[PDB]
């Protein structure tokens, strides 16, 4: 439907990047997780990057860890993530949706009927967090297949092999890990291989880290915790929640405009 295009387009028009928070949908629970990505879309998000709850505790640090703990603990299900989904395209229909989830969501029933399911509810791009490149294909055919943005992972110290793989298979952005290779290599590398626009999520936790991944020529930035953060540590005041989110994306944007 155009959606990321579009956005990193109008981004040019304002000479800005893009910031794009991630949350797990359900977290806290299903009311307020929606509110608080309302809110988030009113203090300014370019995009959102919405987690169906997962499991990593080994290799997830404690805020990832929690917030997937809560969802469930809310009685969160995959089924009401994607109405959630379809409830807010249907409020917010220009902003890109993109997934981050793990493969285990889709080997319950099919990896054709799950990208079904995101293009039916308006989903723009969907990240399987945890399949290797070189497994990917079942999942990138069938995001092709129904209209969904295969998001490719670019590691932090990927040969030219592997960006003109990356450049070549994702579609919508790139995500980029990146504080191993320099920043601004990687950056010029995926341009030179007419990836799709690169957004860095590694440690973005503040303004200072989007600001240095605009300068270094990214499209952007992708804020993998902090925001989950903010829930966490203002769990018993949604007020206070929301108005802190709010600043956090106000300064997240114009730290953007570097
Ligand atoms: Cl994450």
């Amino acid at each position: 439907m155009e959606r990321y295009e579009n956005l990193f387009a109008q981004l040019n028009d304002r000479r800005e990047g893009a910031f794009v928070p991630f949350v797990t949908l359900g977290d806290p629970g299903i009311e307020q997780s929606l509110k608080i990505i309302d809110t988030l879309i009113d203090a300014g998000a370019d995009a959102l990057e919405l987690g169906v709850p997962f499991s990593d505790p080994l290799a997830d640090g404690p805020t990832i860890q929690n917030a997937n703990l809560r969802a469930f603990a809310a009685g969160v299900t995959p089924a009401q993530c994607f109405e959630m989904l379809a409830l807010i395209r249907e409020k917010h229909p220009t902003i890109p949706i993109g997934l981050l989830m793990y493969a285990n969501l889709v080997f319950n029933n099919g990896i054709d009927a799950f990208y079904a399911r995101c293009e039916q509810v308006g989903v723009d791009s969907v990240l399987v967090a945890d399949v290797p490149v070189e497994e990917s294909a079942p999942f990138r055919q069938a995001a092709l297949r129904h209209n969904i943005a295969p998001i490719f992972i670019c590691p932090p110290n990927a040969d030219d092999d592997l960006l003109r793989q990356v450049a070549s298979y994702g579609r919508g952005y790139t995500y980029l890990l990146s504080r191993a290779l320099p920043l601004h290599h990687l950056i010029e590398k995926l341009k030179e291989y007419h990836a799709a626009p690169a957004l860095q999520g590694f440690g973005i936790s503040s303004p200072e880290q989007v600001s240095a991944a605009v300068r270094a020529g990214a499209a952007g930035a992708i804020s993998g915790s902090a925001i989950v953060k903010i829930i966490e540590k203002n769990l018993a005041s949604p007020k206070q929640m929301l108005a802190e989110l709010r600043s956090f994306v106000s300064a997240m944007k114009a730290a953007s405009r570097a």
